């Protein structure tokens, strides 16, 4: 959840 990765849909992270 959120504007990046991080989660299933989303996230607070890069996708690094």
């Amino acid at each position: 959840g959120g504007p990046l990765a991080g989660e299933e849909i989303g996230g607070f992270n890069v996708p690094g």
